[PDB]
């Protein structure tokens, strides 16, 4: 009793001095936590990052002193000064749990229904991980993922997504705990609905009945085959009546002594990393390969099977959609990448993500590549689950437009430092007839704004290439990686050039004499720009094209390497097929910019551009505007 209580209390005495957060969350939950953290979980408190630890997800992120006081409890490195400190600036107890700050926190939630999305993808990757690595009965990919969520959570659209998709590929290793707290706008019949997404459901817990609960979970763990969703029906003077009678923060030794789980944790490593001798002794490349993969470390040749392929991307020469551009440079980096896991929403054959090697993930066997459905917030949040969790590097693909339909999802992998790649297809007014619901105006500017993100928009086949390589190789943030539909010519490089993509913006054609202005161009426009450069060096006027492929990635070189592509003084043009109002930090009151800040069109693309102005005449007639 007193141990799920100490719980219980510690979270509302926190949460009291703190003066802020919501304690009937966590109180409610005190004895479901109780529970699975003494009768389930498999952690070591010691290292938590052992590989085959269970996963635990919070998903109604607010009950984080839920979460706060099982980590103290037992035995991470977060003390009871640190609960103390309970939504202080910069203690180690935020507001809502913080993955990478936290030891034992596995994933950021706040934002409703993204951490059972986040779950299912760890989920996803203890079963795409198992089927790769598991062999002859040695499993070293064995865990669960169990999550709390609660009517918020349900009521989110994403975590129908979720759910419906978990249904679908069978996770049976996947265990849900639902908060049903309940007795005018939440009337869905729960246990119903996910028996429609093909889950196992054990309707009506005692969610205070810690033998009920055990029971509810050993049944869960039985079937192997779905998901599951257990529906736990929850419920100072309140202090002393429910039995706990120790003033705020004081916890007697022998309630310590019962919750910590170093002993057990310790042994729990261990006996993991005898069957892993095992494994390593029988098949050592792959248990190599496992923990390059589960520390999330990139092959030691990377750097220089990049260039190599570069080299070789540049024979080439060719003129494509840079949507192809992006499945050529999918292709190469699958080479080299066996942790790549790729997928889209209901759009692989016009996301052109799959390769000649994707083997889709299905419910009876494992893959790379997640058919996601109709599903881009499901899509984001899986994905960041699936890069918490270790042993693979996903990306997902949809059109650049539906980034909307996932954007917080974006945002949180920013957040959390991890590195997930979303990628985007048919990206501006060139994707033509599907018209102005579909063609990107705004999208590719807002999505600059995000904190921690690098938005790349490569113009051609060698940018594509580098894009993607630099995406991959980024320790703590994601990328979003925007294609066009149509052709893009391919620009001839100096080695110097190619390996100046990586600074996100270099000059891609110098003027021939002194320059009097630099026109910035990305994507889809770099051609355009050339071909205003050559008209204006025609009529005397020297001026230099930048191909700028990141503006996050060139916003942080040095300085002396900004001003030698932008040199002060020298008007700026931007020209890009997109809004305006984010090249004025570059081209000031003084430059101009080629844009379009107006809702598309439904017409072919070739008369959509010069409908709006993408034209040589345009661009030549703006940069002698600025003269
Ligand atoms: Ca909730
Ligand atoms: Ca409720
Ligand atoms: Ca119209």
């Amino acid at each position: 009793s007193q141990l799920a209580n100490v719980i219980r209390f510690l979270s509302a005495d926190a949460v009291q001095k703190a003066n802020s957060g919501h304690p009937g969350a966590p109180m409610g939950m005190a004895e479901m936590a109780e529970t699975l953290w003494t009768k389930f979980l498999n952690h070591n408190p010691a290292n938590p990052k052992f590989y085959n630890r269970d996963r635990f997800v919070l998903s109604n992120g607010h009950a984080s002193m839920l979460l706060y006081s099982l980590l103290h409890l037992t035995g991470y490195n977060l003390s009871i000064e640190d609960l103390k400190n309970f939504r202080q600036l910069h203690s180690k107890t935020p507001g809502h749990p913080e993955y990478g700050y936290t030891d034992g926190v596995e994933t950021t939630t706040g934002p409703l229904g993204q951490g059972i999305a986040n779950a299912v993808g760890m989920a996803l990757a203890e079963k795409i991980l198992a089927a790769e690595f598991n062999k002859d009965g040695l499993n070293i990919v064995d865990h669960y993922t169990y999550v709390f969520m609660g009517d918020g959570c349900l009521m989110e659209g994403v975590s129908h997504e979720a759910c419906s998709l978990a249904g679908t590929l069978g996770l049976g290793k996947l265990i849900v705990l639902y908060d049903d707290n309940n007795i005018g706008w939440f009337t869905e019949n729960i246990p119903q609905r996910f028996e429609s997404y093909g889950w196992h459901v054990v309707p009506n817990v005692n969610g205070h009945d810690t033998a009920a609960i055990q029971t509810a979970i050993e049944a869960a763990r039985a079937e192997t085959g779905k998901p599951s969703i257990i529906c736990c029906k929850t419920l100072e003077a309140t202090r002393k009546h429910l039995g706990w009678a120790y003033p705020a923060f004081e916890i007697p030794q022998e309630i310590y002594d019962a919750w910590n789980a170093k002993e057990k944790g310790a042994k729990l490593e261990a006996g993991w990393n005898e069957l892993f001798a095992q494994y390593q002794a029988k098949y050592p490349a792959e248990a190599a390969e496992f923990v390059r993969r589960m520390d999330k470390k990139l092959p030691e040749n990377f750097d220089e099977y990049v260039q190599t392929a570069l080299k070789e991307v540049c024979a080439k020469a060719e003129t494509v959609a840079t949507r192809k551009a992006s499945q050529n440079s999918i292709e190469i980096l699958a080479k080299e990448l066996p942790e790549l896991v790729g997928g889209s929403a209901d759009l692989t054959p016009s996301n052109l993500t799959d390769w000649s090697n994707s083997v889709s993930v299905t419910r009876d066997k494992g893959g790379n590549y997640i058919h996601y459905g109709v599903r881009e917030f499901g899509m984001g949040a899986i994905m960041n689950g699936l890069v918490l969790h270790g042993g693979v590097k996903p990306f997902g693909a949809t059109f650049l437009m539906f980034s909307e339909y996932e954007r917080n999802a974006l945002r949180m992998a920013a957040l959390m430092k991890i590195n997930p790649v979303f990628v985007f297809t048919h990206d501006s007014i060139g994707l033509g007839e599907d018209g102005p619901t579909h063609q990107p105006i705004e999208q590719t500017a807002t999505l600059r704004l995000i904190p921690n993100m690098d938005v790349w928009r490569p113009c051609d086949t060698a940018e594509s290439l580098v894009a993607w390589a630099e995406a991959a190789k980024a320790e703590d943030h994601p990328s979003c990686l925007i294609f066009s539909r149509q052709n893009l010519k391919f620009q001839a490089r100096s080695e110097q050039q190619l390996n100046d993509i990586k600074r996100g913006a270099y000059v891609i054609s110098e003027a021939q004499g002194n320059a009097q202005a630099v026109i910035i161009a990305t994507g889809s426009e770099v051609g355009l720009a050339v071909e205003a450069q050559k008209v204006l060096a025609g009529q005397g006027i020297a001026v230099r094209v930048v191909s700028m492929p990141s503006t996050s990635v060139f916003d942080r070189q040095d300085a002396a390497y900004q001003a030698a592509v932008l040199p002060e003084g020298l008007p700026r043009i931007a020209v890009e097929a997109g809004h305006t109002n984010g090249w004025y930090k570059y081209v000031g009151l003084n430059g101009a910019v080629v844009g379009i800040n107006r809702f598309g069109e439904s017409a072919p693309a070739d008369l959509l551009f010069k409908a709006f102005g993408f034209t040589v005449d345009n661009v030549v007639d703006t940069v002698k505007s600025v003269l």
